[PDB]
Protein backbone atom coordinates (compact mmCIF):
# COMPACT_ATOMS: atom_id res chain seq x y z
CA UNK A 1 0.00 0.00 0.00
CA UNK A 2 0.86 3.70 -0.88
CA UNK A 3 0.95 6.34 1.49
CA UNK A 4 -1.23 9.03 0.77
CA UNK A 5 -1.17 12.19 0.11
CA UNK A 6 1.55 10.21 -2.76
CA UNK A 7 3.87 12.03 -5.02
CA UNK A 8 4.85 10.15 -8.61
CA UNK A 9 7.80 12.02 -10.15
CA UNK A 10 7.53 12.61 -13.75
CA UNK A 11 11.04 12.81 -15.28
CA UNK A 12 11.24 15.54 -17.87
CA UNK A 13 7.62 15.89 -17.98
CA UNK A 14 4.86 14.26 -19.58
CA UNK A 15 4.77 13.99 -23.35
CA UNK A 16 2.29 12.33 -26.15
CA UNK A 17 1.99 8.19 -25.26
CA UNK A 18 2.97 8.34 -21.55
CA UNK A 19 0.37 6.36 -19.61
CA UNK A 20 -0.01 6.88 -16.26
CA UNK A 21 -2.21 3.93 -14.41
CA UNK A 22 -3.32 4.67 -10.91
CA UNK A 23 -4.60 1.57 -9.18
CA UNK A 24 -6.94 1.85 -5.82
CA UNK A 25 -9.39 1.32 -3.71
CA UNK A 26 -12.29 4.24 -2.90
CA UNK A 27 -12.77 4.25 1.22
CA UNK A 28 -16.43 3.88 2.40
CA UNK A 29 -17.53 7.10 2.57
CA UNK A 30 -15.55 9.06 0.51
CA UNK A 31 -16.13 12.86 0.10
CA UNK A 32 -12.92 13.10 -3.02
CA UNK A 33 -10.03 12.27 -4.98
CA UNK A 34 -7.97 14.38 -6.40
CA UNK A 35 -5.04 13.71 -9.28
CA UNK A 36 -3.14 16.82 -9.73
CA UNK A 37 -0.66 16.90 -12.62
CA UNK A 38 1.41 19.70 -11.46
CA UNK A 39 3.90 22.06 -13.36
CA UNK A 40 6.11 23.65 -10.08
CA UNK A 41 3.21 25.41 -8.01
CA UNK A 42 0.85 24.97 -10.92
CA UNK A 43 -1.75 22.49 -11.50
CA UNK A 44 -1.92 21.89 -15.36
CA UNK A 45 -4.83 18.90 -14.80
CA UNK A 46 -6.78 18.34 -11.82
CA UNK A 47 -8.85 15.40 -11.92
CA UNK A 48 -11.30 15.45 -9.08
CA UNK A 49 -13.89 13.13 -8.61
CA UNK A 50 -16.69 14.95 -5.66
CA UNK A 51 -18.73 12.06 -3.96
CA UNK A 52 -21.34 14.60 -2.19
CA UNK A 53 -21.57 17.91 -3.79
CA UNK A 54 -25.20 19.11 -3.16
CA UNK A 55 -25.64 15.68 -2.44
CA UNK A 56 -24.62 14.29 -6.00
CA UNK A 57 -21.85 12.84 -7.85
CA UNK A 58 -19.23 14.79 -10.57
CA UNK A 59 -16.14 14.72 -11.46
CA UNK A 60 -14.53 18.43 -11.53
CA UNK A 61 -11.32 19.16 -13.85
CA UNK A 62 -9.33 22.27 -13.94
CA UNK A 63 -6.07 24.23 -13.90
CA UNK A 64 -4.24 26.16 -11.32
CA UNK A 65 -2.25 28.85 -12.62
CA UNK A 66 -0.24 31.45 -10.84
CA UNK A 67 -2.64 30.30 -7.93
CA UNK A 68 -5.83 30.62 -9.95
CA UNK A 69 -8.48 28.16 -10.72
CA UNK A 70 -9.01 28.72 -14.40
CA UNK A 71 -13.11 27.59 -15.70
CA UNK A 72 -14.38 24.15 -14.20
CA UNK A 73 -15.15 21.56 -16.81
CA UNK A 74 -17.48 18.93 -15.76
CA UNK A 75 -18.54 15.47 -15.95
CA UNK A 76 -21.41 13.65 -14.38
CA UNK A 77 -20.34 10.49 -15.87
CA UNK A 78 -19.06 8.92 -12.69
CA UNK A 79 -17.85 5.76 -12.55
CA UNK A 80 -16.26 5.41 -9.22
CA UNK A 81 -18.14 3.95 -6.34
CA UNK A 82 -17.18 3.65 -2.47
CA UNK A 83 -15.74 0.81 -0.59
CA UNK A 84 -14.75 -0.46 -4.71
CA UNK A 85 -11.29 -0.76 -6.39
CA UNK A 86 -10.51 1.05 -9.51
CA UNK A 87 -8.24 1.82 -11.70
CA UNK A 88 -7.58 4.93 -13.52
CA UNK A 89 -5.42 5.48 -16.60
CA UNK A 90 -4.57 8.69 -17.97
CA UNK A 91 -3.17 8.41 -21.65
CA UNK A 92 -1.34 11.53 -22.78
CA UNK A 93 -2.54 12.74 -26.46
CA UNK A 94 -1.09 15.77 -28.33
CA UNK A 95 -3.82 17.71 -27.56
CA UNK A 96 -5.69 16.53 -24.16
CA UNK A 97 -5.17 14.03 -21.12
CA UNK A 98 -7.39 11.10 -22.39
CA UNK A 99 -8.79 9.38 -19.03
CA UNK A 100 -10.22 6.13 -18.37
CA UNK A 101 -11.74 4.74 -15.52
CA UNK A 102 -11.95 0.51 -15.20
CA UNK A 103 -10.93 0.46 -18.75
CA UNK A 104 -14.12 2.75 -20.19
CA UNK A 105 -13.16 5.74 -21.56
CA UNK A 106 -14.41 8.54 -19.29
CA UNK A 107 -13.31 11.96 -20.36
CA UNK A 108 -10.86 14.08 -22.68
CA UNK A 109 -8.98 17.71 -20.97
CA UNK A 110 -7.49 19.98 -23.59
CA UNK A 111 -3.61 20.95 -22.51
CA UNK A 112 -4.09 24.47 -21.37
CA UNK A 113 -0.31 24.22 -20.02
CA UNK A 114 1.85 24.03 -23.15
CA UNK A 115 5.37 23.41 -21.92
CA UNK A 116 4.15 19.61 -20.94
CA UNK A 117 8.30 18.74 -20.52
CA UNK A 118 8.01 21.20 -17.19
CA UNK A 119 4.62 18.83 -16.01
CA UNK A 120 7.02 17.02 -13.72
CA UNK A 121 4.73 15.58 -10.83
CA UNK A 122 1.45 14.21 -9.85
CA UNK A 123 0.30 14.40 -6.78
CA UNK A 124 -2.43 11.69 -6.02
CA UNK A 125 -4.93 12.66 -3.18
CA UNK A 126 -7.91 12.17 -1.16
CA UNK A 127 -10.18 9.63 0.28
CA UNK A 128 -8.51 6.23 -1.10
CA UNK A 129 -6.48 3.41 -0.13
CA UNK A 130 -4.10 3.65 -3.13
CA UNK A 131 -1.96 0.33 -3.93
CA UNK A 132 0.00 1.52 -6.96
CA UNK A 133 1.05 4.25 -9.25
CA UNK A 134 3.01 4.06 -12.65
CA UNK A 135 3.48 5.31 -15.94
CA UNK A 136 4.73 3.99 -18.79
CA UNK A 137 5.81 4.11 -22.80
CA UNK A 138 3.16 2.79 -24.99
C1 LIG B 1 -11.09 23.48 -0.24
C2 LIG B 1 -10.43 22.42 -1.12
O1 LIG B 1 -11.01 21.36 -1.40
N1 LIG B 1 -9.20 22.73 -1.55
C3 LIG B 1 -8.45 21.81 -2.42
C4 LIG B 1 -8.65 22.24 -3.89
O2 LIG B 1 -10.05 22.19 -4.22
C5 LIG B 1 -10.48 23.15 -5.20
C6 LIG B 1 -10.49 22.57 -6.61
O3 LIG B 1 -11.13 21.30 -6.63
C7 LIG B 1 -11.19 23.56 -7.58
C8 LIG B 1 -11.17 23.04 -9.01
O4 LIG B 1 -11.96 24.01 -9.73
O5 LIG B 1 -12.55 23.84 -7.14
C9 LIG B 1 -12.54 24.44 -5.84
O6 LIG B 1 -13.88 24.59 -5.43
C10 LIG B 1 -14.56 25.56 -6.23
C11 LIG B 1 -15.94 25.00 -6.58
O7 LIG B 1 -15.82 23.92 -7.52
C12 LIG B 1 -16.80 26.09 -7.17
O8 LIG B 1 -18.14 25.60 -7.34
C13 LIG B 1 -16.81 27.27 -6.22
O9 LIG B 1 -17.64 28.28 -6.76
O10 LIG B 1 -15.48 27.80 -6.12
C14 LIG B 1 -14.66 26.85 -5.41
C15 LIG B 1 -13.25 27.41 -5.18
O11 LIG B 1 -12.99 28.15 -6.37
C16 LIG B 1 -11.88 23.55 -4.79
O12 LIG B 1 -11.77 24.26 -3.56
O13 LIG B 1 -7.96 21.31 -4.73
C17 LIG B 1 -6.54 21.36 -4.48
C18 LIG B 1 -5.89 20.48 -5.55
O14 LIG B 1 -6.19 19.10 -5.27
C19 LIG B 1 -6.23 20.92 -3.05
O15 LIG B 1 -4.83 21.03 -2.81
C20 LIG B 1 -6.97 21.81 -2.08
O16 LIG B 1 -6.84 21.25 -0.77
C21 LIG B 1 -5.78 21.87 0.00
O17 LIG B 1 -4.50 21.29 -0.39
C22 LIG B 1 -3.40 21.76 0.41
C23 LIG B 1 -2.09 21.10 0.01
O18 LIG B 1 -2.11 21.12 -1.42
C24 LIG B 1 -3.66 21.42 1.86
O19 LIG B 1 -3.81 19.99 1.98
C25 LIG B 1 -4.94 22.09 2.32
O20 LIG B 1 -5.18 21.75 3.69
C26 LIG B 1 -6.08 21.57 1.45
O21 LIG B 1 -7.32 22.18 1.82
CL1 LIG C 1 2.76 26.73 -20.46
Amino acid sequence: MLIVPYNLPLPGGVVPRMLITILGTVKPNANRIALDFQRGNDVAFHFNPRFNENNRRVIVCNTLLDNNWGREERQSVFPFESGKPFKIQVLVEPDHFKVAVNDAHLLQYNHRVKKLNEISKLGISGDIDLTSASYTMI
